[PDB]
Formats: C-alpha cells, structure tokens, sequence
C-alpha cells in the first residue's frame, strides 16, 4: 500500500505545516502537524478542557463506531518550545493520504499548553519518530508510521514541504518526479529515538565549503534551522547590521537586508537554502527589525534541521532495519 498526502503551510510565514487526518468511521478529518521529532499522534478531543480551545477541530470518540478506550493508558509529552500536552488513549481507524491504519493509538487531549490552544489551525500533532519516544504509558504505543510500515510497498515515508506553497507526504513509495538529479543518503542513529545524522558541512552564500561534521535531526516539526554557535555566527556575519538580541531571543537582521543562501553538506552532496527562506520577517507588526531563520542551538542540547532545512530538500525517512536518511534537491 502506498499513501499520498498534501501538507499546507498554516500562515505567511510556514511557522507549521498541517496534513488532514482521517480519524474514525465515519471519518473525522483533523488537520495534524506531522512532527519528524517526537512520536505521540494526539488531537484536540470532545475532552479537552473547554477553557483550552479555541478554533480546534476535536475528536469526538463516541462518535466514532470503531473507537475503543486503551484502558488505564496515559500520555503526557513536552516539547523543546515549552509547550505541553496530556490526557487519555483511544485506538481507532487512521487514514493518511488513502492509507489506513487499523488500531491506531490515538491520544486525546485532556489538557494542552497555552501555546496550542492560541494556534486555531492545528488540530494536533502525528509524530514520525521513532516509537520508543512515544510517551503513553503503561503500555507504550507505535507511531502511524511503525504500524502501517510491514503493509507499505517500501518501508518508506518522504517529506517534501513548500517554501510559502503546498507539498507533500507520501508513504511507502519514492516520487521520482519530485526531485532533481540523485538522492544522496546519509546514515541515521536511533539512539536518542530521532532521524539523527551527520551533515559533512556548510557554506555561507558564495563562499567555500567549510568541511565540519554536525550531528543534528531532521525536524519536521521545528521551523527553524538551529546549529552550533560558530556557524550561526559566520552567517549572520555575512549580513550588515544583523546581531543577536537576548530581548528578542536570538538573531535579528534589518528587514531592509537580502539575505545570502546557506548550504549544508549530505555525505558529498549539498542542499542550498536560498536567502529568502532564512526571512521569518518582523520580529513584531510594523517592526523594521527581522527574525532570522538560522538561530543557535546552544543550550537545546542538539543541533536540529528544522523546516527551514527540510524545505529546500526532498527528504527520505528511511525505516528500513537500518534506518537511512535520504536528501535531494528539488
């Protein structure tokens, strides 16, 4: 079986990207966030605490003639932005793009952090990790991915995220038609539960390639690229009057600016981010100061090639035995 489906980015900014999911029967479509750095599939519920959304699309289980209480089992997850979630377990049928997972753990909100409850366009997030951080407990519960994997014609899932345009999930089936030239694949460590692996390098617009193993994950679910404190520092360099702002929270540069390309290496390859994808824009309304897109990641304790990353690429989550990553340029 293969599925197929289009992710869409949720404001002007592609802050998120959200993916319908079909949940139960009659289905129940909810628009998830498809989160390559954790491994919980949780929504919006009939219940979370009313007081915590606003705008949602919710889950309704007993609406559902194929859900069943998981009974006993709990979850509760925290993610590298501060944010939270928790509540009780469901399973249910979950369909992706037409491919359908039967028994799916479905992880219903009984409460979620302010942050989620003020973004009205993400109805919860689908993770693509690996299993072992999922959070439900006593009884740990696999990814959507994990489960539809021995029924899929490859093993496989790709990401091909837009720059301020629509793209693509697919599962179990390589698009030979969305990418140009070869998909150079690189080896991945599961050791920390994440597509973990080791870019060769960077450049900095039109500069040389500085050769420099870092080991980082690919993070569908962050937005932003975060790298070590030396090679954010010699981009912004590259960009008059940019600096780091402690008050802001990291790298601004006058909106005024055009901002050089970053490259990162895979094996012998290299992925360009033009410039433009490096502009998260205002840091506030009317504000002629500009929020970069490459930060430091010093202090989260790992690198992450968050969407800025990912959307130059097309990108192979290879879970095979031994899982690989794959990137092209597209």
């Amino acid at each position: 079986s293969t599925g197929s489906a289009t992710t869409t980015p949720i404001d002007s900014l592609d802050d998120a990207y959200i993916t319908p999911v079909q949940i139960g029967t009659p289905a129940q479509t909810l628009n998830l966030d498809f989160d390559t750095g954790s491994s919980d599939l949780w929504v919006f519920s009939s219940e979370t605490t009313a007081s915590e959304v606003d705008g949602q699309t919710i889950y309704t289980p007993s609406k559902s003639t194929t859900a069943k209480l998981l009974s006993g089992a709990t979850w509760s997850i925290s993610y590298g932005d501060g944010s939270s979630s928790s509540g009780d377990v469901y399973t249910d049928t979950v369909s992706v793009g037409g491919l359908t997972v039967t028994g799916q753990a479905v992880e219903s909100a009984k409460k979620v952090s302010s942050s989620f409850t003020e973004d009205s366009t993400i109805d919860g997030l689908l993770g693509l990790a690996f299993s072992t951080l999922n959070t439900v407990s006593p009884t740990q519960q696999k990814t959507f991915f994990d489960n539809a994997k021995a029924s899929l014609d490859s093993p496989v899932f790709t990401a091909d995220l837009g720059y301020h345009a629509p793209g693509t999930y697919n599962f179990g089936f390589i698009d030979t038609t969305a990418y140009t030239g070869s998909i150079t694949y690189t080896a991945v460590s599961t050791k920390q539960g994440f597509w973990e692996w080791t870019s060769t390098g960077y450049a900095v617009g039109s500069g040389t390639f500085k050769s420099t193993s870092i080991d980082g994950i690919a993070d569908t679910g962050t937005t932003l690229l975060y790298l070590p404190a030396t090679v954010v520092s010699a981009y912004w360099a590259q960009v008059s009057g940019a600096k780091s702002s402690s008050s802001v929270g990291g790298y601004v540069f006058p909106c005024s600016a055009t901002l050089p390309s970053f490259t990162f290496g895979v094996g012998s390859a290299r992925i360009v981010i033009p410039g433009d994808y490096i502009d998260f824009g205002p840091i506030s309304t009317g504000s002629s100061s500009c929020f970069g897109g490459i930060q430091s990641s010093a202090g989260i304790g790992i690198n992450i090639f968050g969407d800025v990353a990912l959307k130059a690429a097309f990108v192979v989550f290879n879970g095979a035995t031994t899982p690989t990553l794959g990137f092209a340029s597209k």
